[PDB]
């Protein structure tokens, strides 16, 4: 049993919901939140943009110490660091980004990540300001990732057509 609450069940360890993911972490604590990070930890926008502005910047701090020291990830890649005030651990996964013209073939190997985590809070890699559909998005999560993962969609619209278009 875990403490994620109101989630509609995709699949026998997807999970779905309709959420802001920097509120649900903040409520759940969950042991990994993962980001929707770029290879050089620059969190502007998107996902990563709002759960760095949660930790007060600290995020950003934590992640140029961590390029200076190690270099940028791989597109596909992944880096664990902190939580901060909202996880114990942040999975910074890179999904391609359609809007630089990364090959979408990576989204699998960066949903592979997760595997390395019993239990994650997630949004969908490259979707959003990523550019890639969404609706591929989770069949790469669905098809790739089996371990547990709870993935909070931030628009209402989006999510419903997530569901409805499940097979
Ligand atoms: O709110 C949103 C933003 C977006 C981008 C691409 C596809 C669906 C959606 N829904």
């Amino acid at each position: 049993v875990n403490s994620f609450s109101g989630y509609l069940k995709l699949t026998d360890n997807v999970y779905i919901k309709n959420a802001d993911i920097v509120e649900e972490a903040k409520k759940v604590k969950p042991t990994v939140v993962v980001n929707a990070a770029n290879v050089y930890l620059k969190h502007g926008g998107g996902v990563a943009g709002a759960l760095n502005k949660a930790t007060n910047n600290a995020m950003q701090v934590e992640s140029d110490d961590y390029i200076a020291t190690n270099g940028p990830l791989k597109v596909g890649g992944s880096c664990v660091l902190s939580g901060h005030n909202l996880a114990k651990h942040c999975l910074h996964v890179v999904g391609p980004n359609v809007n630089k013209g990364e090959d979408i073939q990576l989204l699998k190997s960066a949903y592979e990540n997760f595997n390395q985590h019993e239990v994650l809070l997630a949004p969908l890699l490259s979707a959003g300001i990523f550019g890639a559909d969404p609706i591929h998005s989770l069949r790469v999560c669905v098809d790739t990732v089996r371990t547990n993962v709870y993935l909070a969609v931030f628009d209402k619209n989006l999510y419903d057509k997530l569901v409805s278009s499940f097979l």
